[PDB]
RNA sequence: AUAAACCGACGGUAUUGUUCAGAUCCUGGCUUGCCAACAGGAGUUCCCCGCGCCAGCGGGG
């Protein structure tokens, strides 16, 4: 595992799917399929273009449009039953189906995600995937410009919510299971790392 | 097919050498951009795949 801060130039981050396709190209290989990566972007406007954090499997080389800044190995060692701090931007949601009676390729009835514009259950949504890996102490939950994109030949929305606070650690295997692999849906654009520090 | 018809105005040639546009000059003095203002109602968020479905839960992009 790799933690890594890198650059992506204006001209290749207008989207979200900008930013996807211009951060798979730190890793050759086709199909992996990956990604087996995550990022979190903390600064979004240029120059020299957005400031990425990237959780990844492998070591990032950077190119052209994407620069790497610093690169760690680094193992999580967790211990049970201690308080830390935690960042996790994310996509609270839920699957609906559509009021709308609109059909998808199988001649079905389509389904929806929809966004939880309320914060208990936002909150609930969080505890809920943490579940017996953590316990949520105290939780602040920011609220996020919705997010839009562009391609294949479909335009989208990815309302996000972007949790701080303090948790505590019950199980430690499940909560590097949850970091590694992520938390949500949306974690091609940018959702599901989950960041840890000590108080 | 007409004072028409047939029917070259043709050949040869550096415009050349010399030349500061120079010296003098504050654009200065006087100026509030002020008065009024919840962003809140809203769970739609576009494409696939798996399992559910008086519910929905997930995995990819």
């Amino acid at each position: 595992m790799y933690l890594s801060k890198v650059i992506i130039a204006r001209a290749w981050s207008r989207d979200l799917y900008q930013l996807h396709q211009g951060l798979w190209h730190l890793f050759p290989n086709r199909p992996d399929a990956a990604r087996d990566f995550l990022f979190h972007v903390e600064k979004r406007n240029t120059p020299e273009g957005c400031h990425v954090l990237l959780q990844s499997a492998q070591m990032p080389v950077s190119t052209a449009v994407a620069t790497v800044i610093k690169t760690k190995q680094v193992e999580f060692q967790l211990q049970v039953g201690v308080p830390l701090y935690f960042r996790l931007r994310a996509n609270p949601i839920k699957t609906i189906l559509d009021n709308q009676k609109r059909l998808d390729s199988k001649g079905n009835i389509k389904r929806c995600r929809v966004p939880l514009i309320k914060e208990a259950e936002q909150i609930a949504w969080l505890q809920r995937k943490l579940g017996n890996a953590a316990r949520v102490e105290d939780v602040h939950p920011i609220s996020e410009r919705p997010q839009y994109f562009s391609g294949d030949g479909k335009s989208g929305k990815i309302q996000t919510v972007c949790f701080e606070g303090v948790l505590t650690i019950n199980d430690a295997p499940a909560l590097i299971d949850l970091v590694q692999q992520g938390i949500g849906p949306a974690k091609s654009m940018g959702c599901g790392l989950l960041s840890l520090a000590p108080l």
